[PDB]
């Protein structure tokens, strides 16, 4: 019963009888109606896209190394048990990924719940947890040689790191270091993830994608490393990662950064902001959750995907009105607009949990020249957008934009003012343009 | 000084600030959430296109196309007035589809509402209309030439073709070529066609074998019976081949996919269990269903296929059953495939009899009688068309070419062939009697109606 499935970046993926099964659920189903770069779709009509199809190349991808991994070395002791244990945390990596993906996780739970401590990778472990319970999948998994506390742990550390010296990891002993750098490699950057990603993206957005993944999983080896294995590359792929590493700096310059793009970012984000006190999502046992809460109960989590964004949209509800309102907004292209760009001096990381209080500190600060109109905190979005060894055999880390709501040309040249100041307060990098 | 939109199909497409004006409504910006494909996605994971990028890809290439036609024949006198209502019209062609794309016209509405005659054409003309009006493009369009009352008929006309010698009263006779870009009815070759050939094939993996840039430079327009025509030079016939072969492709690899089109029976069989409870709200606080939306542009620009997930998520009891169609869906436990016919040689099948179909089956009357009796809801009896409308012919036959030394006159002059009516069966029991039992049936219902036996 191996199933086929036709992609445009992979051809055929073959799938293995138990991934069909885990593939086949609400909670994997659900990313079919997330879109892969968010607001990103409002810039890019190419790219409506979805986590789901991105999720199965991952699968797929992780499954096309480790198993050539297997066959060059087989002194490394692969077993057909690895490699559906990487299939499946490729599979999964993704499932805790919100509305509009990294919006959700990156910048709404962060300004609805600065308190909170949250990441799409969190979500994932939950929902994978949640979506292996639900199913009866352990069984299955018995069934196809798995060994369900471990191999489910295994799973687990693959995604989200080490899950609380020594060898962290408990899913596998330190002789299979190597297992745990295809899915999620936080060192080097380098995994499958990317990989799929990279080459979907290029190929929705338009944009030429250089880097040729089939040839380094041909060429890729295990090999010795610092007294650690590792995975490395010939040395003849030199030329080929280079071209991996511009196609991703292209993809975030045009893309990922892209200017009007992270400014829908923002107002969909304001308008989740503005509905999620009167948004009722029904979770366990019939109890309801807020679009900011039900990241707390999973099966709540499984009914809240894009959809939420047409389900204020097509609102009736008075309270509503203000969430409705500034969707209606993108739709007629009266976006917020741009004032400007900085950069935090020294190694200081602007953190979650102080992404609220930005915009008062914005209206906070006295410009010298004084001018007619003054602008309130609400009248600003401030928008913070995050960021060679590998082995072988200009990079801005945090940019600060702000946008105004106001778009009258005082109130335009007022909110530069301010802005220009906040960073002069804050030893900020001054602003150009 | 007119915006750029990055396409992958076309690349750069410029847009007139007019048709940036027509965008930017949400009678136009519904088009996001209607997927291309409808069901075609719950089968090929690259399919999550949708009409929104479909329709710039027709608009931008529908105005390719005219535009080059007037560079190389300035006889023809195409102003730039004529451009834009060309490019409009291919924007627009698609704003009348409902959920999930040929499903909802294709198979809902005939299901729910056999008695009304309503195709997604007849919905772009009215939203297009609504769209005007709600927005207050008649101001606009004045301002960059256009005049309102003959102009927006004859983007209608492009759209529809026409209502009630010369039918058409938007352009008069000698700019009769003018019809033939966005919708080509006769032979089929439209730079809609263009688009969703390109599209769908980039999306789904499948080759694409016409160069429709290639087309564009060499095409003219020529005398043919006293009529003006678009007309291809004689060299590019390889190139329509290569479009006929991408065509048939397409429809037997994806749009005629098996699981595929039984996905869109259960997404349309839970619409219907969901049909008397759903709210739309419409104009003036009126309320309507998801068969009635139709008969209200205010409603139908909330219709889309959130209506999908609105279901899936709801708690409303009265949904149940409706909701547990798409349940199944998710868990993959699909309607099984009984079979496949053709009424090769009869009348063919029409709209105002499917919903009739599977009492028809299960009113049939298998010679070896079977253990279990199924009833006409066990049934599903799926029509596939290649094009609903059409005679069986050859669509090469209708085609113009010119040779360059005398450009201005028609040519005097191993393709596929097509099973243009499809018909399959499904059962919604899955055991094994039943799946026996309804095969049965089948194979007789097939029999008392002289289409063709079933295979395997
Ligand atoms: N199961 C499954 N298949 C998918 C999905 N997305 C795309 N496909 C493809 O669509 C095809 C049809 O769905 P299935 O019902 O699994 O197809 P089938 O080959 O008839 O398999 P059975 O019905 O189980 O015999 C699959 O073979 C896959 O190639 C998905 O989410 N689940
Ligand atoms: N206007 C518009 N642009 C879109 C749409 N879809 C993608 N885009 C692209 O997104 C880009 C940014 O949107 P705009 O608000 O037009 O931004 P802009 O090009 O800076 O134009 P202004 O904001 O009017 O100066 C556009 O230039 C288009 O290339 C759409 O539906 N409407
Ligand atoms: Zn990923
Ligand atoms: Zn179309």
């Amino acid at each position: 019963t191996m199933k086929v499935i036709n992609d445009p970046i992979h051809g055929h993926i073959e799938l293995h009888p138990l991934l069909v099964r885990i593939i086949d659920t609400p909670q994997f189903q659900r990313l079919r109606y997330i879109k892969q770069l968010g607001g990103g779709y409002y810039v890019f009509p190419g790219a409506s896209h979805n986590r789901f199809e991105h999720s199965l190349g991952v699968g797929y991808l992780a499954g096309c190394l480790v198993h050539a991994l297997g066959e060059k070395q087989p002194e490394l002791q692969i077993s057909e048990r690895d490699v559906l244990c990487v299939q499946i945390a490729g599979l999964c990596h993704d499932l805790g990924h919100g509305p509009f993906s990294h919006m959700f996780d990156g910048r709404f739970i962060p300004l609805a719940r600065p308190e909170v401590k949250w990441t799409h990778e969190q979500g994932s472990v939950m929902m994978f947890e949640h979506l292996i319970n639900s199913n009866g999948i352990k069984p299955v998994m018995e069934q196809y040689g798995l060994i369900p506390e471990e191999d489910i742990y295994f799973i687990k550390e693959q995604i989200v790191g080490p899950l609380e010296s020594l060898w962290p990891y408990k899913g596998r002993p330190e002789n299979k270091s190597f297992l745990y750098e295809i899915v999620s490699n936080k060192r080097n950057g380098i995994d499958v993830d990317k990989w799929d990603y990279f080459a979907r993206d290029c190929h929705h957005l338009g944009i030429q994608n250089n880097f040729d993944y089939k040839r380094f999983i041909k060429f890729a080896r295990v090999c010795e490393v610092d007294n650690e294995l590792r995975i490395c590359a010939r040395d003849k792929e030199v030329g080929n990662l280079y071209d991996m590493f511009h196609t991703r700096n292209s993809l975030h310059r045009r893309a990922y950064q892209h200017k009007v793009g992270n400014i829908i970012d923002t107002m969909i984000t304001d308008a989740f902001l503005k509905a999620d006190d009167y948004i009722e999502i029904t979770g366990a046992g019939g109890k309801k959750y807020r679009i900011s809460t039900a990241i707390d109960d999973m099966e709540a989590y499984t009914k809240l995907t894009d959809n939420i964004f047409l389900e204020i949209l097509y609102s009736t509800d008075p309270k509503l009105k203000d969430a409705r309102e500034i969707l209606k907004q993108i739709e007629y292209r009266n976006l917020f607009k741009y004032v400007g760009e900085t950069q935090p001096t020294g190694q200081i990381k602007i953190k979650r949990e102080d992404y609220e209080s930005l915009p008062k500190e914005v209206a906070s600060a006295k410009p010298k020249v004084l001018l007619d109109v003054k602008l309130k905190a609400e009248d600003f979005i401030v928008d913070v957008i995050n960021m060679d060894h590998v082995s072988f055999y200009k990079f801005a880390e945090q940019l600060i934009r702000v946008y105004c709501k106001k778009v009258d040309r005082k109130s335009l040249y007022a909110a530069r003012q301010y802005f220009v100041q906040w960073c002069a307060d804050r030893n900020f990098t001054k602003p150009q343009d």
